C-alpha cells in the first residue's frame, strides 16, 4: 500500500503515499501493463466538488474551518439547484496549477506553481475567443523570455455549447499532399490543414505557414482568424559550425501552446483551456524534425555532412540526430528565445520529484512519455523508477472536434 | 476479448488475443502502473495444475493434444507428483521449454532468434566442479571464434530449496572492480561487491581494469568454488575508432560473449535456478550502458575531452556528441574483429517484423516497452513509436535474490 521507487544510479529510494488518493484508473490490470499506449449528472457532481474543495481548504490552511464549511454548503446548493457551480478565481487558480502539477507526462512541472492563469470565463464569442488567444499569445512570448500562461474559456454545460480550440497547438505549420504523393510542410496537420481549406483559408501552399486559428464558442460553427504575424515569434535554426546548415530553410516557432486538451476542476469540465511553456530542445529537434511521419530531416542533413549512408552501423542517423539538436539549441539561445536542453530539463525533473516526494508524498510521473526521445540512459530520469497513476484537477484527452461537432 | 495496439509511425493497428493466457501478476493495477519499476519450495497442491498447462502448451505444439501421448504423459507426470513429490521433464520438453522462456521474456529486443537456442542439458551434474565444465563448453560452443551461437546450459532443478544449484556471477564473463581507499572505483563498479566475495572466498586479485572475474559456482546447495575459465576461452575486443586514432589509447576492451547467469528458468511449475544463457550484444548494451551510465566505466567525459568539445554548457550536446562516437568505436571494433554484433537500429527493426509474426501467428507478443527502446537516439528506432502490451507468459525467466543473501554457509 505504501510504494518505494528506486533511483538505480543512486540507489536514493523514495516513499511514495501520495498514489493512495488517486482516483481515475490506469488502463492497466494485475494481468496486463497498458503503460506504453498513448490514449488507454448531478449525483455524480458533488462528491467530485467535495473532494476538491477538501484539497483546496487543506492547501491554504483552513480544513474544517466555517469558511470552508460554508462554501461546500454554498456549492451543494448551488448544485442542487442550477445542476453545476462556479469556481472562485481562487480555486480557479489553484485547480490550474494543480492539474499542471498532476500531469504524469510533463518533464516542465518544476515550474507548476508559476503559471499564469487568465479568466476568460466571461468570453461569448469566437471573435472574444481570438482576442484572449492573442492576448496570452504576446503575454506567454514576452520577446522571447517566455512565461507559462493559460485561458480557461467558460466550462462546459449541457454539452451542446462547448467551447472548442480546434487547433491541436496555437501556433503549427500546415501540411498539404500533392499529386507528387509526398508532403509538404508538416504531414501531422495535413487533415487539419484540409479543414481549414474547407472553411476558407487561403493557403500560402508553403512548407512552413502558420495555421489560422479554428475557434468554436458555444458550440457554434468554428471561425478562422490568423493570428498576428508579429506575435508568432519564429526562429531560423542554423549551426554554430556547419555554415551550410542555414541553407536547408529550417525554422520553428518560440511557443509550445497545447489546445485541444480537457481541464477538469472539481468535477468541472473546461474544454478549452490553451496552455503554454517553452520548449525542450528534443521536442523540435528529434520529433518535428526526425521522426519519419514528421519533417524527416535525417536523410536530407546526414547527405551534407557526407556520412557513410550505407549501412545503419555507421550511426549516421545518430551523427546527424545530435547535431540537429545541437543547431535548435544554438538557435534559439542566439536569439534569446527561452528553450530547455533535455540534460537541464532531466536533471530539474528529478529535482522536482525530490521535492514532491518530500512535500507532497509523491509525484506521479510516466516514465514513457518523461524519458527524452534520445540519449536516454545518459539522462538522470532514466533510471529513476516512476509511478504512474491519475490524480485530479487533471489535463484530459478528448475526442477531434470535428467528429464530434454537429455542423 | 480483443486488446488493439497502434504504431504511431505507420497506424499499423495490431490485435492481441494472446493476453488471455496470461497467468502471473504484472505489478500494476486500475489505479498504479508499475511498468518502470525494475523489480515488480512449491507443493503436489499448486504443481499438477501448473505441469498440466505446461504439457497442454507442448502438446498442441506438436500437433498432438489429447492424443493418446498426451494423455499418458499428463498421467506419468501426475503419478510421479503424488509420489515423489515433483517430476522430471523429458529433454523434448525441456528444449521446448527453455526456447519458450526466451520467446516469452518481453524484456528481451532479441526474440525474433528465439527458435535458435542450443540447449545444455546439464540436469545430470552434482558437483562444482562439474558446473565448471559444462560452462567452459558452453563458453567454447557459444563463442565459435567469433560467430557467436545463442545457447543456454538448464542445471538441475529446484527440490527442497535447500540443494540449489546457482551461478553467482551474474554473467558468465564480466571484469572484477575494485573500490579503493580514496573512494575512486577500479574497473567495473557494477561488480565491486561480487569481487569483494570472490576475494573473501580466495581469488588472486590482478586488480586491474578489465580483469576477468572468476566463476563462483554452487551445485546442490553446498557453498561455492571458485574457478577461473581459461582465458583461451575468453574471446575479446580491443576497443578502437575507425577515425579517431586515439581512442585505442583510452585502453578500453570488452568481452565478445554477453551471458545472463543469475536468473531462474521456471517451466510447468519447476525451477531451474541456474540456467546460465547466452546471446550476442547489441553494441548499446557496451556502449551506451556499460561504458557510459555514470554508476560504471563512466568514459563519457575522458572521451569528449579527446574530442575537444566544449564541455562547459550541457546545451553544447557534448555528451550526446562523445556517446555517438564511442558506439560507432564499439560496433567498428567488433565488425573489425569478425565477432558478431548488432546495431540498435537493425535490432528493433527486426524486433518489430518478429512482434508482426508473432501476432498473427501466435496471437500477441508480451513486450516491455521500457526495456525495448534502446537507450541512445529512440525516437529514431521504429520501437518507439510501437504501443506495446506487456503480461506474463509462461515458461519464463524471472528473477531471484542474489545467493549471498540467502546462502545457509556449511563451512
Ligand atoms: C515550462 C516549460 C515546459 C517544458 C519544458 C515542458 C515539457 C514537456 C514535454 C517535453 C512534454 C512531452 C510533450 C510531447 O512529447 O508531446 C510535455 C507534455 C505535457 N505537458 Fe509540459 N512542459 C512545460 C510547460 C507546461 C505547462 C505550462 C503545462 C500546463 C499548464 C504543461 C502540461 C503538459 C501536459 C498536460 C502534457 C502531456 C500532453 C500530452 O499528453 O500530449 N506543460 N511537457
Ligand atoms: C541473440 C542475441 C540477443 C540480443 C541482441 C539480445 C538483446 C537483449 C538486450 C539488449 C536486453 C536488455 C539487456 C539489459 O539492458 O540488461 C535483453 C534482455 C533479456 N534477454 Fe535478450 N538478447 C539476445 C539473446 C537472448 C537469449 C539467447 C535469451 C535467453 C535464451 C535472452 C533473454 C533475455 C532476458 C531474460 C532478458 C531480461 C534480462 C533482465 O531482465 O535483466 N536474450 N536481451
Ligand atoms: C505528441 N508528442 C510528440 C510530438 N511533439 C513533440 C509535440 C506535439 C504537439 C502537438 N500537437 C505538441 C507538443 C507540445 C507539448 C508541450 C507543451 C507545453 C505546454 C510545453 C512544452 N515544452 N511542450 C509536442
Ligand atoms: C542491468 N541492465 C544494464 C546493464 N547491462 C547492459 C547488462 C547487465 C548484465 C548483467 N549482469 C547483463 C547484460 C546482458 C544482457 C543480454 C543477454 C543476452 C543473452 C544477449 C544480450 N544481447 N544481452 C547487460
Ligand atoms: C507508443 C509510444 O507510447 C509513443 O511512441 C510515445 C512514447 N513516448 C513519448 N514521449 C513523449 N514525451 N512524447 C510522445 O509523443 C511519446 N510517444
Ligand atoms: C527505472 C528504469 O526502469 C530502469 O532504469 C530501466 C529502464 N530501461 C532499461 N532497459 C534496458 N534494456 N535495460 C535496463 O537496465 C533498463 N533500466
Ligand atoms: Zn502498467
Amino acid at each position: 500500500r505504501f510504494l518505494k521507487v528506486k533511483n538505480w544510479e543512486t540507489d536514493v529510494v523514495l516513499t511514495d503515499t501520495l498514489h493512495l488518493k488517486s482516483t481515475l484508473e490506469t488502463g492497466c490490470t494485475e494481468h496486463i501493463c497498458m503503460g506504453s499506449i498513448m490514449l488507454p449528472t448531478k449525483d455524480q457532481l458533488f462528491p467530485l466538488a467535495k473532494e476538491f474543495l477538501d484539497q483546496y481548504y487543506s492547501s491554504i490552511k483552513r480544513f474544517g474551518s466555517k469558511a470552508h464549511m460554508d462554501r461546500l454548503e454554498e456549492v451543494n446548493k448551488e448544485i442542487e439547484s442550477t445542476s453545476t457551480y462556479q469556481l472562485k478565481d481562487t480555486e480557479l487558480i489553484y485547480g490550474a496549477k494543480h492539474a499542471w502539477r498532476n500531469a504524469s507526462r510533463c518533464v516542465g512541472r518544476i515550474q507548476w506553481s508559476k503559471l499564469q492563469v487568465f479568466d476568460a470565463r466571461d468570453c461569448t464569442t469566437a471573435h472574444g475567443m481570438f482576442n484572449y488567444i492573442c492576448n496570452h499569445v504576446k503575454y506567454a512570448t514576452n520577446k522571447g523570455n517566455l512565461r507559462s500562461a493559460i485561458t480557461i474559456f467558460p466550462q462546459r454545460t449541457d454539452g451542446k455549447h462547448d467551447f472548442r480550440v480546434w487547433n491541436s497547438q496555437l501556433i503549427r505549420y500546415a501540411g498539404y499532399k500533392q499529386p507528387d504523393g509526398s508532403t509538404l510542410g508538416d504531414p501531422a496537420n495535413v487533415q487539419f490543414t484540409e479543414i481549414c481549406i474547407q472553411q476558407g483559408w487561403k493557403a500560402p501552399r508553403g512548407r512552413f505557414d502558420v495555421l489560422p486559428l479554428l475557434l468554436q464558442a458555444n458550440g457554434n460553427d468554428p471561425e478562422l482568424f490568423q493570428i498576428p504575424p508579429e506575435l508568432v515569434l519564429e526562429v531560423p535554426i542554423r549551426h554554430p559550425k556547419f555554415d551550410w546548415f542555414k541553407d536547408l530553410g529550417l525554422k520553428w516557432y518560440g511557443l509550445p501552446a497545447v489546445s485541444n486538451m480537457l481541464l477538469e476542476i472539481g468535477g468541472l469540465e473546461f474544454s478549452a483551456c490553451p496552455f503554454s511553456g517553452w520548449y525542450m530542445g528534443t521536442e523540435i529537434g528529434v520529433r518535428d524534425y526526425c521522426d519519419n511521419s514528421r519533417y524527416n530531416i535525417l536523410e536530407e542533413v546526414a547527405k551534407k555532412m557526407d556520412l557513410d549512408m550505407r549501412k545503419t552501423s555507421s550511426l549516421w542517423k545518430d551523427q546527424a540526430l545530435v547535431e540537429i539538436n545541437i543547431a535548435v539549441l544554438y538557435s534559439f539561445q542566439s536569439d534569446k528565445v527561452t528553450i530547455v536542453d533535455h540534460h537541464s530539463a532531466t536533471e530539474s525533473f528529478i529535482k522536482h520529484m525530490e521535492n514532491e516526494y518530500r512535500c507532497r508524498g509523491g509525484c506521479p510521473a510516466d516514465w514513457v512519455w518523461i524519458v527524452p526521445p534520445m540519449s536516454g540512459s545518459i539522462t538522470p530520469v532514466f533510471h529513476q523508477e516512476m509511478l504512474n497513476y491519475r490524480l485530479t484537477p487533471s489535463f484530459e484527452y478528448q475526442p477531434d472536434p470535428w467528429n464530434t461537432h454537429v455542423w
